């Protein structure tokens, strides 16, 4: 009824995950509406350029763009075993006056391929502000936490202190590259236009009695009507399936970024340092994003393979595949960005869990700070280094062998050797003094790189 | 209605491609009904093993296996953000008596993982007879055409003659390897059974007051009820997702086979030697098979990646992915097998086209046999080789430079140097003499390898 | 030099990673020596079946199996742009008496494909005992640690306790499935044998003057000489490239398993519960490397899938360059991973006092039901007790997250006279060995029923 | 040997396929010379910026950039189990005065990552002119063959005529999209620069005693010394591995293009319409087969960096290292080989016009029937009636072809039928192949003038 009977398989991307907006863009109502819209634009342009098409035929066509008899369309397709021709017949039935001029000069891909290009670009236009919003919410988080010291991890082992906001900027930088990629692909998408069966426009040239200029005009007119700046000069029957690679490749790369970000979030949730928005709390949304982002990456192999084995001016082995992977890649991407937005709005941070971890690990990373202090006081770097080695091993043994807390500072405190440095210990181990340039980097990044990127999307934040 | 509104995305695998039977196996009806079947079996087993579950509670559960309020379950899941708990609640709603004991001792995966294993095996069982049927129909074609000479192709260039039937056996053999793969994975599939939250059955042990024999018997009892010969001993929360790799990998390899087979048919269609069953005729069914087969191959990277990053006793980042890739792999495989059967039932061959192509190419492959005939006629191999070489270059130029028919045999016939073999030319150029052991290979293959494999189906 | 001068690219798989044994299996010496071995076996069988081949011709070839002039071969291949014909000519140069009968009746794939099948089987035979050894070492660890309680993880969040040994069985099981896979593919690998240019044996049938029996005998005999139980009946020019899918698919699956296992170890290394074999701060670098290589193993499966899908008719040569890369690389990658995993599995470091601490911080939240059950057994209510134990768990969780302190939930219960009926039981109720379920029982049954039978064939090489 | 002894595995990419120039770029000599060049630049800039480095330390480091003791470095790496530190120690041993300031403040990635970025960019600079050269050769072919009619193929079945040159433009267009992608990735490549252990420059900030300006100057000074216009602001330990996805994705899409082009060439070769250049009746399209084989590996390799980036934890994990040693080099050596081979193919492509012409003659009559019907309607005949008469003749001709294995005799059937007497005198004209190719010829001209030549202009050299 809505997403269908439960007695048959229903894609989870439709019934469970994707927004109504993205679902509609990949719906048959939208597909077949656009087929008629393209047929109308064709008749309109053809009428202007002199072909015998009456205003009645245009008005009739224009008044039935939504008037789609799916039952009739289905029966015709069972009969003809051809989907475009099924719809040509069905459109001509409710438009009896224009029936004879519908699809005039065109091959099936005039509606099929141009609709897919309109769908791709409209789908890209849906993703962009959703991605932009996720980036803005994280940028707010990053700026807010820019100076909050946190344990750094390499090999997922204790490393030089970063900040929560600086770490957030690694996430933001990858998503920003995705925003630029998606925009580039949307902006550079070209219209197939009117090209004919094998790309030569032979049909249209005959209809215009050899007038090459009128053929070029028609192609320009339908392109403009479709809202595209530019059409291919060169096609076979179809737009080059290299286009489908370009689109799904940028979505795949977005998948990898989201999977990385959400893996980091899941690890922070184990560490109790950060948690998804409101005893056992599971980072289920981040896990979902990983799950769906993995499918995005997997799907890139479909268009790669498809384009690689397209023979000459077209083989029809692209069709069933594209029905699946194009829609599912955008429905998957839509779901991910909707969820990441929801995650990024109220990430819970626990400063005192973060501080406890730093206090347990920083003493082992601060030994050169201690030597420097003792040497400046007039001690020996060689004598000091030995003393710290032993006390550090003692502390390490407590942590590993006994499961105790790190007591290195306490050992240094009660050892008389470090007499000239006892009053400095609190300053020397101040975690903010160990975070390098993290806060200055966050500011400069957001200002120079992030905010300029977001400016176009302020309207819808 | 049945597939839903055209105002929303609908999977073409559902609305366009897969059979009703496969669509039902991956339907929410079948799934949640099976969830309830597993709860019934559990309560039955747990009752036999002494837990406080009454007969009338079990009657209540059995009477309601199909009575599923999908609207309520969706209301609960919106509220609980937990799918299995929503169905526990909803089953407990229409079963007020048994409500207290549904899911007793189980974790979510008890219904979720076991249902997937039941579904995977049922799906495999739907595929197997269809694949056997394709093989059977192709075997019929291979037998009928076992001796029909046809131009061999290597580098897709003219090569040593094969037969139509022998070439078909290349196709059959790959599909036989798939049939064996699918049957193995089906037969080796193990039930998760009752394992508790992290795989230790700590819940059931406590319910049975430390009695291990009862905990093992429960696992055995529910496994048997589900009709599985064997259950896992070792699990985390889930069955190992390596299982999903094993299943989709064999599906991926089936895809590769069908893509190659259908690519060959498409090329033969261009050559006008073969056509799909009944001016332009397009091998559309073969093209669609290729299209879908490619998706089957692509899908293997999903379970590979999933398994690689499951942490400890399980992470929930397998869940959304599996909802998509498992169903799709099987619905795609189903479609391909349904279409491949259609293709295999009336393949059209054009012997006269096949013959004409052999006549254009065989003379170039027949020159060593002409030379052999001259040598034994009291002649020189080196002289003949040079004479035959110039005429073969002459004929090759007519073909490529003049777009003409190959006239090499006519050139040989009129050149008096070949007087010692002129009377043998009809014999020397008989295409059936050039196919080597192709028909005998077909006979032995079908007899020894194919027919024994089909005998159970 | 051994791996060439540093002024050109050199594969890390050869210069850095794989064992010498696996490198040699994928060497040109081994390849081209096997070409010659195959030529000798063909001449042997042909002579037996009556073709005009002499004992001295066979003696000559046998004497020169290893006497490969690589420079001459390269020179000839530059002239002929054909690798097999280059080696036919080179072999005939050093075997002048045999030159005329080398490769008699055969197409190039007689040496190319059959050598690849010999290599694949030999390569699997190198991997098998290495995996068996990894499984056995982990099985020893699993038995040793079968009762050692450890915090369970689902969502990587605290869950019902498992044991260190039981968790190891999750890893072992996957590798046992791989071991079975590799053995199956190895055992079921069929020989191409002698098949001719398009698979019809037309050349051989003519040589034997139409005697079908003799062609069938030839194929049997060379298959037997190469040590294979079974040859294909049906081929085009090549063995079906579906074979390459079957082999690299099992390697890909092994890759996923090792990636999972080594990710778990790296996570245990962060938690300080387990470390790699022998400093305070240590990196799981070997596990990281195994993950890095395992990923390449999974990636490589798409090569033979694609290759097989677009082979036209009796074969196209677009498989050749690809197979030179992916078959060797997959095995060199797999070999390295198993060499490293063996090393990781020997002396895995465990820290029971870190494990215990973590358990004590998390168990009380998972033990509330037991503390309630004990009150109801004493005489208290379950509705009343569940509420009072709720609020204490709330404050303890807040101490952990808001204060950043230790879990004081058991102290809150201890210092509260409502839980007076059960105060003396608290240690018994919180005994972590009482929460591990059937973990240790499962380890024993698994090892005895599933693991040890698999390992028994490999006992002499352990 | 020079590729090593035949007793061990040797990559066919080095031993067999790639050019010596691309082999050199991914060689250890080039890698470790660049490590030392980077150490020289770090010291140079550090000296200028006031750190205690002498001129004879710099004179020493500069004079030993090529004097690499690989044996010593290998010994050191076995001992340290650390490749970078082995080379710090080895470089310090031949530069004993400078030993104590080599790598000052830096982490291993300073040399590791920056060298990889230098190599990636130099690798892309080798490919670019090669791809431009292929496009240029193909454009000459397209121009020469712009108007030559050839049978169109859709479903790989006879379709509306195109031209040899127009079909070549489908190939050219995909390669032009690749040239733009590679150029884009190359230009947008950012330097990692000096970032420290976890990306915070804490080491350098200390060395400059809190002077942030000097840390920023150092990052700019080395970035500029390396010939890069821009450095990252935000890194962890490493440059984001999304960079590797971006680079191998464009190579993967290039593989798809080449696989399609070479598949078409292989099909044309079967049809005897086109052949690879002469280096002879049975000829195999072996170069094109090889290109398809390698292209496939290029497409396969994209899943490596996708997976790598998706599971990088925090400021980095070392599970990327081994994978990248394989896939980055292999992708570029594979790409290099394809382009070398494709240029070779494109240089003397052979066309057989009489074969092409014969195929057209066999197939065109069946596509000419609508045009014959139109000429009869113009002469006074009924469309419906004429369609029926011509349909029987057409079905008779198709049966001669398929059932008798004969030549298409449809035109002869029409010529001797008195029914078609009104158009008999027009048949020669109605069946002219050039008249069926539509705008194919003008499309080649416009495409080459507007979209190809401007892209090639910069590469003139
Ligand atoms: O415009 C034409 O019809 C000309 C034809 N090109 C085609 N162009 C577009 N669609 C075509 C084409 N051919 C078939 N079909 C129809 O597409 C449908 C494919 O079904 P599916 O494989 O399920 O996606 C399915 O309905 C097919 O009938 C050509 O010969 O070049
Ligand atoms: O036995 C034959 O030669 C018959 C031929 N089949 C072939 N079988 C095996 N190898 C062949 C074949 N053809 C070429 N080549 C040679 O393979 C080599 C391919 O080189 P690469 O692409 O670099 O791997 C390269 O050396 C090629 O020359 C056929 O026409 O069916
Ligand atoms: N450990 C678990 N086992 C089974 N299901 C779970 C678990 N944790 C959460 N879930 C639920 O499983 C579903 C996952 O949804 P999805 O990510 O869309 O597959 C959600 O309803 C979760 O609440
Ligand atoms: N954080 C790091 N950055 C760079 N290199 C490292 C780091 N940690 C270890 N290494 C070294 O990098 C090399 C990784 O080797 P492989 O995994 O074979 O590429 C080894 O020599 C490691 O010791
Ligand atoms: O909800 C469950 O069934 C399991 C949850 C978990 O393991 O965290
Ligand atoms: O050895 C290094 O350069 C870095 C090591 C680390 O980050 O752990
Ligand atoms: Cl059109
Ligand atoms: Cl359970
Ligand atoms: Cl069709
Ligand atoms: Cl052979
Ligand atoms: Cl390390
Ligand atoms: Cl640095
Ligand atoms: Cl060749």
């Amino acid at each position: 009824g809505d997403h269908g009977s439960p007695d048959s398989y229903r894609s989870p991307l439709a019934s469970r995950y994707a927004s109504p907006e993205m679902c509609f863009v990949f719906s048959d109502r939208y597909k077949f509406r656009t087929w008629r819209q393209l047929w109308l634009w064709l008749a309109e342009a053809e009428q202007t350029l002199g072909l015998p098409i009456t205003d009645e035929q245009i008005q009739e066509m224009k008044s039935n763009l939504e008037n789609i008899d799916f039952k009739m369309a289905a029966e015709e397709e069972k009969r003809l075993r051809h989907d475009v021709m099924a719809h040509v017949h069905t459109f001509g039935h409710c438009c009896p006056k224009a029936a004879g001029i519908i699809h005039l000069g065109a091959t099936s891909c005039y509606v099929g391929d141009n609709t897919d290009l309109i769908i791709l670009r409209n789908a890209l236009d849906l993703l962009l502000p959703k991605l932009a919003r996720v980036i803005s919410r994280l940028a707010d988080f990053a700026k807010e936490r820019a100076s909050l010291p946190t344990l750094g991890f390499t090999h997922f082992q204790p490393a030089q202190l970063t900040t929560v906001g600086k770490r957030c900027c690694l996430w933001i930088q990858d998503l920003c590259m995705d925003l630029q990629n998606l925009k580039r692909v949307r902006d550079d998408l070209r219209f197939r236009g009117v090209k004919g069966t094998t790309g030569t426009q032979a049909s249209f040239l005959q209809l215009f009695e050899g007038d090459d200029h009128k053929v070029e005009q028609l192609d320009k007119m339908v392109t403009e009507k479709a809202g595209f700046k530019r059409a291919f000069i060169i096609t076979g029957q179809t737009y080059t399936r290299k286009v489908d690679i370009e689109v799904l490749s940028v979505l795949a790369s977005l998948g990898a970024s989201v999977h990385k970000i959400c893996t980091d979030i899941r690890l922070l949730a184990n560490l109790k340092e950060m948690e998804e928005p409101f005893y056992k709390r599971n980072p289920m949304r981040s896990e979902r994003c990983c799950s769906l982002a993995r499918h995005l990456m997997t799907l890139v192999m479909d268009p790669l393979q498809t384009a690689s084995v397209q023979w000459f001016e077209r083989t029809l082995d692209d069709s069933a595949n594209r029905r699946i992977c194009l829609a599912e890649a955008f429905l998957t991407a839509d779901t991910i960005l909707n969820t990441l937005q929801n995650i990024s709005e109220g990430l819970v941070v626990y400063p005192k869990v973060i501080e406890r971890r730093i206090r347990q690990e920083l003493p082992f990373m601060a030994t050169e700070n201690i030597i420097m202090a003792m040497v400046k006081a007039g001690g020996s770097r060689q004598d000091c280094h030995e003393k710290i080695r032993v006390l550090s091993q003692q502390a390490a043994s407590v942590v590993k062998q006994e499961g105790g807390d790190n007591d290195l500072i306490e050992r240094i405190q009660v050892d008389a050797y470090f007499s000239p440095i006892h009053s400095q210990l609190d300053h020397l181990l101040d975690p903010s003094s160990f975070t390098g340039r993290a806060s200055q980097q966050v500011q400069r990044f957001l200002e120079e790189e992030v905010y300029p990127l977001l400016k176009p999307y302020e309207s819808v934040m």
